[PDB]
């Protein structure tokens, strides 16, 4: 049920099937190398508490996870961009640290998905 949860199944399939699971892994392996940084910053602005830095750095990561499917990372950058929710001051520092303790695990489970897929 893991693979269900973090990942857009429907999108990942179709993906394959149009451009090959090479594209998948290129952007895979670039966004490894960009999330230490990009969860770096959004660590910096919580400390400092400059909600702009926070709403958009979690704006960046949305559209980052989401274009290699990463579903649920997508979903808590969504959150973390949303200071419009009654919760989001309550519970942004919980989803950053959340997204700072799975993101690796959650690029773990892609690249299995993917090797089982093709
Ligand atoms: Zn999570």
């Amino acid at each position: 049920s893991k693979s269900e949860a973090l990942l857009d199944i429907p999108m990942l399939e179709q993906y394959l099937e149009l451009v090959g699971p090479k594209l998948i892994t290129d952007g895979l392996a670039v966004f490894e190398k960009m999330m230490p940084g990009y969860v770096s910053v959004l660590e910096s602005n919580l400390t400092a508490q400059d909600k702009k830095g926070i709403v958009e750095e979690g704006h960046k990561i949305k559209g980052a996870a989401g274009s290699v499917g990463l579903r649920h990372l997508q979903q808590l950058g969504q959150q973390i961009q949303s200071p419009d929710l009654p919760a989001w001051e309550d519970n942004v520092g919980e989803w950053i640290e959340e997204m700072k303790e799975e993101w690796r695990h959650d690029v773990e489970v892609l690249k299995a998905w993917v090797a089982k897929a093709t």
